[PDB]
């Protein structure tokens, strides 16, 4: 089951400008080439839209409500999106370097062709949550509460898997030259023989 | 080589004996004797050499050997509980099914054994080397050791629950697989394909 994508029209209406205020709702069109960034704004509401090349670099949104939005080739490096709520979102080609979405809850999320190095899910709750080509390197998937995640052609490695189950992960179409995890959780986990090599390592195997 | 001193016409032959209660082998080449099915307590064997001895099904309560050379003897299906080994050497010994569950041993070496089905289950080991020595479907559950070589020796569908495997080479040894307590596993040298195993052992999904 993948994720639902984002519930909208073929056609919205075009805004090439677009101002943030604290319980501003964002909704029903095509926003474009926009850049605000360090912007620090609360209660935010995006929904029911689309947004290309959008900038919110080193922002910070504090209950952050997003629903059936595509957010395209946009730049959300650095952002602080602490116990937002993702429904039905698909982040595509976006710069997540940094991003921080801990505590925050996602369902129905897609994550394609993303640069999210050093992108934080601590302690967030994901439901049908799809990782696809997204560079995730020393990101943080510290005590993830999960559900249908998957995760393919990512790059983990350096990753903190630390308190995250990993049963019925399927890591063995991804790529990870070190990652950080808990042995009492590793059981289940879908792997490539060099991959099962490494992790035998990291529990302390010496192998030749 | 050896860190404690090695064993030493030599010694005077017999090629006949009995076995009682509380009897004392000692000071001998016993060679050639064959006494299968024996139940005998507290016997010891000490400061000795056994060449072709047969014990076959033998039960031997506090059984007490020290400083001995066993050659090409047969310990098959022997009952050894709680033994007390110190500087003993089993040199082409058949062992199958030898039971020294509860022993202690003190500088032993197994060379070129054949010991399929013998069990070590909570024995205590204390500087005791396998070289050669087949160990298919043997027990070592429960184990406390130091100083615990095993080479070149066959440990397919061995059994070590509870046992560390801290600091022991399994590498230099061969298994199609075997039993072991993931708790235990951390610090235990190994090949690549026993990794694999191991790895599959431990829950993981290998494609
Ligand atoms: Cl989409
Ligand atoms: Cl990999
Ligand atoms: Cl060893
Ligand atoms: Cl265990």
């Amino acid at each position: 089951t993948y994720p639902l994508p984002p519930n909208l029209p073929e056609q919205l209406p075009l805004l090439t400008n677009c101002q943030l205020e604290d319980e501003a709702i964002l909704e029903n069109h095509l926003y474009q080439q926009i850049d605000l960034p360090n912007q620090e704004v609360r209660n935010l509401v995006f929904r029911d839209a689309v947004f290309d090349h959008l900038s919110l670099a080193n922002g910070q949104f504090a209950s952050f409500d997003c629903s059936n939005v595509r957010f395209e080739a946009c730049d959300f490096s650095n952002v602080e999106w602490l116990s937002g709520s993702f429904h039905r979102v698909t982040f595509l080609r976006c710069n997540l370097t940094g991003t921080n979405f801990a505590d925050s809850y996602l369902k129905d999320c897609l994550f394609e062709d993303c640069k999210a190095d050093y992108a934080s899910f601590r302690f967030a709750n994901f439901n049908l949550v799809h990782f696809n080509q997204t560079r995730l390197v020393e990101s943080e998937f510290f005590e993830v509460t999960w559900k249908k995640l998957l995760l393919e052609a990512c790059d983990l490695t350096e990753s903190n898997w630390l308190n995250t189950s990993l049963k019925g992960l399927d890591f063995s179409q991804n790529t990870f030259e070190r990652l950080t995890f808990s042995p009492n959780y590793l059981s289940g986990l879908k792997v490539t023989p060099e991959q099962a090599i490494y992790l035998a390592s990291a529990l302390g195997l010496v192998i030749t």
